[PDB]
């Protein structure tokens, strides 16, 4: 059927990888210097990988075990997958940019253009975001060929109460298994990799850059080679696991709530409770957000391909904002066809809540599309130094460097509230178009094309290493200046990056409440209307507290991100005063052993809450997390951004008088070295904690709904 | 009900014993006499502001719903505009005074007893102020108008439908947050740019010392530090204090007509009229019996052998207000809850007693947070330590150790709160969290007093390196300004736990707002409700908890612009001038937060009705507590680590060093956000609350979409 043709699409974008891999190998590259550096740099990488991933695969082994013993097995084997699955990606993701970075100066120097170099940084970006795509659908389609069809969970779709007094549909506990596997695995790496390489950065800004007087990317600071390998580690395969890590959950978020709005629909007719929604329509929606990821994988693929040899582009920008309506735009009209297909045999809407049936969520999925662009926009506009507020940034510098650190501060405040605007009436469209339903539909649309936003945000980190290079090789200030806008470029990517994965995971969220709610099902309860059901009062006092908890959480959190990072940031920048292996360990060992702390307590923070006060203090502490982590992390990102690319502003000397031997150079730099804890290490960890917090609840509330202490 | 009286008399006596204290040196009164003009101008241009917004607002509540309404919120407007001029008048004339006792006496007994009288005649004015307006609001009102005699939901001449005493007390509260507003916002980016604006002609090549006559900027942040902690510290505590009282009142009024059982074809209310007027009148008795023991406490203190340890005298006086307070309440909740049917209903567990139980628990949860902001601010304990020794490793490192310190430091005094919160549910319901709330700010008087003291002490200290005071003395009042910057930063603390938990209140008084005469017979269950399944609740929690976050950056901004006002203008001495330009560009860049924090529930009321709202006020307060105690615990550790490496506690190093500049610009940095950021945000998170729930009866039926 037509099924296989669709599950071969992961297959080709993995082999499209491989063969924008080859091209790189293929590349000279071998700069002697370079060479050696990026050897040392992969090797350094590869050995705190392999660390890390033996640690997080015996812990993770745990929990799937755990997983087996409390529900089904398959739900451990989901996890395992889930697992695999996000490791792979990121490996070969950075293994593709520690070779690219060398490609992209080689390319710049010998074909004398912007161009060439742009094409072969968005294919190492490229290869990071078929990576991410192919594995994670690869995994999804398999798991739903295994155990919905071949052992028939979905043909029996019957709530099983196991031991523990966990109640569950065998498949919706297995989908949720594989979602939690890959959100412990993106967080675990991105914390770690990102302590790390804030660390690092923040080190050699401060003191290489500012009290040693020298470059940005000095080759003679050790700090600055560890900045670089942390580049590679924390920027590169974090990202690739924050951003995938989003996309599986918006898309786990659709099909549990798909599969729990099978059992709830029924109407007590005769004393008899007749299921409202028929069992063929549920297994179509849930069958759907899959075909809508695939084909928007295969709009992602087209428009990357496509805009490659459309046209050797001066702005690297302006090339990334065509992909990325070019894949937006077709994954709209596909996602047209397929929504077509869907309504034909949809006769349910009424019951659902559907307005428009399927074409619906495609309206919610296309609102969705839409608000992402603009959130890229206004990220763009907050983070670019072309525009207004980081052009203010800039006369901040002239007005004092407790007035850059204040004004940065506000403008990341100020930039916060434009986007969740925009976010906002995107929900009530969601909503108005088909419910809860369409909602994680367009938390699906969202990141419809996350193949070309994972390649547009990893095309900046092989940049940075680039400039790094340059840096080193005290590269001509004019190549100095390009490989530094196209760095920029990238930082303004990651805050789009960021903003996308936050949105989509607010709007997973909404799902994962109301699947939250849809687990604190009873067959009694059943029979009690679906609405009544679906209830979560503020004014109880356990949800109200709960949410101000969530909330002092993700805040203390953000702290302890930020003295992780000048822990070992205090020990290098000593170390700097007082060798470049020994900053790499400083910043290894402090990572090694922050890292532990964040997963465990995202994955602890539900059950305790829960065996205390119940599922209502649960919810709301879902509440809560959900809304601070979304503030802090367009707050951090949209700041760290501006403050770096108004760094790389005066840098470029576009401010009159001043040059990077001025005091307000050194005063932006510093700003830099405050945002970067923020926007690359708090911010995405945020978004990642409250999607696994959801999870976790979902899975657990079945024991400490009636099993609580208080 | 004559204790108010009692109040406001017993700061006018206070008034009239320190201005009899002698004034002393010239110089002093000269160096006063600019402070105090200054002073006076900037109060001058603020409440001109004030009248023309109160008036507007008033005429509007009166439209909008009943005469009665806009009366309570002139009524409220009126008794916190004289407490606060009261008290700020009071502190100017009282730093020299002080000081000269210091001089005269060399003793740091009798300079204690000045500025502590200085600083009670500012607490008693507020508790006095408030409390009277109270009991004028319910004399008048209540009876005489038969509001609470039929207390029934009432449709005015617009159609709209409210229990009149519950939307009048709202609109007395509204007042009373305006004149907050005002002086918090007006104030906080005033002292700053004041602050910033002395601290950086000292720091740049244009160099005015920090805290020396001739400095303009030096005498407007003098100005500033009693501007800021006396009348915008106290405001913000006392608009917690009517908050907590206004909420209980509302819960009460608003149960009448929830709890209804119909029985065969009659309609029994399930709780009687009686218990809920008397659920009404007893967080009014249990406030006058905590301004009682706080006047108590007080007395004591001023009248008690002159100590040497001036810590020891402000602490016995908190103690005594809340150990009075919880005796004397123990036997008032017994006697006037006793004979109350239908308690169990509205959640008291243990009977009468369970709603001064929760009352207890709110004192308890005060001090205990007071504890941890001085555990994070001061620099004896080990994170402000942590953050000095930091300091010889790099600027960057300062500031990201400072920001992880604020960060960090939020936890444990929302862990306080969220256990305080649990008991008091547990004990007696939302009244109960309610009645925590003003257990908590039962001695407000004190506490005001206590926080005032603080700025008298840091214009103390400006003023003897101004007048190059002997070292000795000179030691004395810094020892005595270094008390009160702790107890400020303790202060602090304690008023943004007690802005969250008015939040709460209120956001719970909003719900029982959210009442209809058909949801009357629903069970209470299905009216008391704000489902988060619904797509509307969390988009308006996102969007107000956002507002938040942009609400504290431009004030930000704000600081800074009117600094570079004011640095100019003092290119163009007239210390009036420079105070009044700063007062002009501050009071004009307020105009857009109070726009935002006033009309951000009105927009999104009549767009997307109420429950949309009510996510609002949760994301409000969720993300201004957090970013209020994040900025003040920083702030505060931040300025307490430069004073520490100011205190040589870092061998090798002392003023002048590179660590020690770090130090500086950190606390630069934190000035901005301690004095403006987080008590603007409890002010915010107060102020949208109680604006949701004054418009909820026009916007729950009459929104867009
Ligand atoms: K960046
Ligand atoms: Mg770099
Ligand atoms: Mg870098
Ligand atoms: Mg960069
Ligand atoms: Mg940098
Ligand atoms: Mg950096
Ligand atoms: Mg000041
Ligand atoms: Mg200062
Ligand atoms: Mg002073
Ligand atoms: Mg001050
Ligand atoms: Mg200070």
């Amino acid at each position: 059927y037509v099924a296989a043709l669709f599950f071969l699409i992961p297959l080709v974008a993995l082999g499209f990888a491989a063969a924008n891999f080859a091209a790189v190998v293929r590349k000279p590259e071998g700069t002697e210097r370079m060479k050696e550096i990026s050897s040392y740099i992969r090797s350094g990488a590869d050995s705190f990988l392999a660390h890390e991933t033996k640690a997080i695969f015996k812990v993770a082994i745990v929990i799937a075990i755990l997983l087996m013993i409390f529900t089904t097995w398959q739900t451990g084997v989901a996890f395992l997958l889930g697992a695999v699955m996000s490791a792979s990606a990121g490996i070969v993701g950075m293994k593709m940019a520690t070779r690219a970075n060398v490609r992209v100066a080689e390319a710049a120097r010998t074909t004398k253009k912007i161009g060439p170099a742009l094409k072969v940084a968005y294919q190492g970006g490229s290869v990071m975001g078929l990576s991410v795509g192919g594995f994670a659908l690869l995994g999804l389609v398999l798991v739903y060929l295994i155990f919905g069809k071949w052992m028939g969970q979905v043909d029996n779709l019957n709530i099983y109460t196991n031991w523990l007094g966990i109640n569950f549909v065998p498949f919706a506990m297995t989908v949720s298994g594989y979602a939690l596997g890959c959100s412990i695995i993106a967080m675990f790496d991105r914390v770690g990799g990102g302590v790390y390489t804030k660390a690092a950065d923040m080190a050699a800004d401060l003191v290489g850059k500012t009290e040693l007087n020298l470059p940005e990317d000095d080759p003679r600071n050790p700090a600055t080679i560890a900045d670089n390998v942390g580049d590679n580690v924390g920027d590169v395969a974090g990202l690739g696991a924050d951003l995938l890590e989003s996309f599986v959950g918006a898309i786990v978020s659709s099909i549990i709530l798909a599969s729990y709005m099978f059992p709830i629909y029924v109407q007590k007719i005769g004393e008899n409770l007749v299921h409202q929604v028929p069992k063929e329509t549920i297994q179509a929606l849930i069958s759907y957000p899959i075909f809508f990821a695939l084909v928007g994988l295969g709009c992602s693929m087209l428009g990357i391909l496509y805009v490659i040899v459309k046209k050797p582009s001066d702005n690297p920008q302006r090339e990334l904002n065509i992909s990325l309506w070019t894949s937006a735009l077709l994954t709209v009209v596909l996602t047209a066809f397929l929504t077509y297909f869907y309504l034909k045999d949809l006769q349910g809407l009424d019951v659902l809540g559907f307005r428009f049936g399927a074409i619906s969520p495609w309206f919610s999925a296309i609102i969705g599309i839409f608000s992402g662009i603009l959130i890229g926009f206004w990220a763009e506009y907050y983070t670019s130094y072309r525009y207004k507020p980081t052009q203010f940034l800039g006369k901040s510098s002239i007005e004092g460097t407790g007035m850059v650190i204040s004004n940065g501060l506000s403008l990341g405040m100020k930039s916060v509230f434009p986007p969740t605007l925009t976010l906002v009436l995107g929900i009530l469209f969601a909503d108005y178009f088909a419910g809860l339903y369409g909602v994680a539909i367009a938390a699906l649309g969202m990141l419809s094309f996350v193949a070309t936003s994972v390649s547009v945000d990893s095309y900046g980190p092989i940049a940075d290493n680039a400039g790094g290079i340059s840096e080193m090789c005290e590269l001509d200030p004019e190549v100095r200046k390009i490989t530094d806008h196209l760095d920029a470029v990238g930082n303004t990517t990651a805050a789009i990056g960021k903003g996308f994965a936050i949105g989509s995971a607010i709007f997973a969220a909404l799902s994962l409440f109301a699947s939250y709610m849809f687990s604190q099902i009873s067959p009694s309860d059943i029979g009690k209307p679906p609405s009544l059901v679906l209830l979560l009062n503020m004014l109880d006092a356990r949800v109200i507290a709960g949410a101000l908890l969530g909330a002092a959480i993700t805040y203390y959190f953000s702290g302890y991100l930020i003295s992780a990072v000048t822990k070992a940031a205090m020990k290098m920048v000593d170390e700097i005063r007082r060798d470049y292996n020994r900053c790499i360990e400083i910043t290894s060992d402090n990572a090694l052993k922050q890292m532990g702390y964040p997963a465990f307590i995202a994955i602890l923070t539900p059950l305790v809450t829960g065996f205390l006060l119940g599922a209502e203090f649960v919810g709301g502490v879902l509440i809560g997390t959900v809304l601070s982590g979304a503030m802090l992390a367009i707050l951090t990102a949209n700041s760290g951004g501006a403050w770096d690319n108004a760094k790389k502003y005066l840098e470029a000397g576009n401010l009159e008088g001043y040059g990077k031997g001025s005091e307000p150079h050194k005063a932006l730099v510093i700003g830099d070295t405050v945002g970067d804890p923020l926007k690359d290490t708090v911010g995405p960890s945020l978004d990642i904690l409250i999607k696994i917090m959801s999870v976790v609840s979902v899975i657990a509330v079945s024991i400490f709904k009636h099993v609580h202490l208080f």
